[PDB]
């Protein structure tokens, strides 16, 4: 970001067949695509492209530059959504990631438990959701090693594919913060502020603890199936105060006492006492 852009990743925009809108923000979506000849084996494969609307301003083409560049100088894992290539040259910015099966996380645990309550006229094991949780921390583990600060973890930002294996990624611009309810307004910019830790509400400092607070919250999401959290609490002074004076969350339904523990220890009041994603994914791997 804000340095050279690497040409390896460019790619023929010619060579892509839209499909389906997949998520659509203020000034920018991303959609599904068939792209053919990417990669070095020259593979043919449906894609996710991200890309400007016509409300296209300069703050919001450097935007989506920024998060290319990024992702470019990044690297690839499993557990992440990877990038595949850009189209930077002859006509609007595409960004050209892999495209994950079942959407994001947060959906598929809603739809799910709607599905495992059919009798009100596969499902989800436990082990399921500790592969949920277990995957993510080594995407973030892995963000941790070429400190690269995702600053919005969440399971709408967490997304499935083949064999419904997570792979942590972000909306960012594609996402209509504007409207949605889980961002709250804080004067120049809109914040997941439930997500947040409390350093990162006040002293508007980001960092991979930060995260860590927020890939808390992300385990109180999948443990509960998709409850919104803090749930019936609107966001106001009052919720501000309770946060930085140590207010938890209770322990959702599904979450073992040991998942419950390992989410309070993300939540602690100070960031350097919060475990590393690396020893999440350690201890989750176990489970
Ligand atoms: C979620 C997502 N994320 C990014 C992205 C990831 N990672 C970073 N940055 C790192 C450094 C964390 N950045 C900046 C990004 O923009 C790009 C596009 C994207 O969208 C997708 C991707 C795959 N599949 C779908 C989808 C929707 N529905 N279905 C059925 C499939 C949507």
């Amino acid at each position: 970001t804000q340095l050279p852009y690497n040409e390896k990743w460019e790619f023929p925009r010619n060579n892509l067949q839209f499909g389906k809108t997949l998520g659509a923000g203020a000034f920018g979506k991303v959609v599904e695509a068939t792209a053919f000849g990417l990669g070095k084996e020259d593979a043919v494969l449906k894609v996710a492209v991200k890309m400007l609307k016509s409300t296209a301003h300069a703050d919001e083409k450097e935007a989506l530059m920024s998060e290319l560049k990024i992702m470019s100088h990044l690297g690839q894992h499993e557990n992440i959504v990877n990038l595949l290539g850009a189209c930077t040259h002859g006509g609007p910015v595409l960004v050209i990631t892999e495209y994950c099966t079942y959407g994001d996380l947060l959906n598929f645990l809603r739809r799910k438990a709607e599905a495992m309550l059919g009798p009100s006229l596969r499902p989800l094991e436990l082990r399921d959701l500790l592969h949920f949780s277990s995957q993510v921390a080594q995407g973030m583990a892995f963000l941790a090693s070429k400190n690269c600060i995702h600053r919005d973890v969440a399971a709408r930002n967490v997304l499935l594919t083949n064999g419904h294996v997570a792979k942590i990624g972000d909306f960012g611009l594609a996402r209509d913060i504007m409207n949605d309810s889980n961002y709250i307004v804080k004067g120049n910019a809109r914040l997941p502020v439930k997500w947040m830790a409390p350093e990162s509400i006040f002293d508007s400092v980001y960092t991979v603890q930060s995260d860590v607070w927020s890939y808390g919250i992300l385990l109180w999401e999948i443990f509960s199936l998709g409850l919104n959290p803090y749930p019936g609490i609107l966001v106001n002074s009052k919720f501000y105060k309770l946060v930085k004076d140590g207010y938890q969350m209770a322990q959702p339904a599904f979450a073992p006492k040991n998942i419950y523990s390992i989410m309070q220890a993300c939540w602690a009041l100070e960031p350097t006492h919060r475990p590393t994603f690396q020893q999440i994914t350690s201890f989750l791997q176990e489970q």
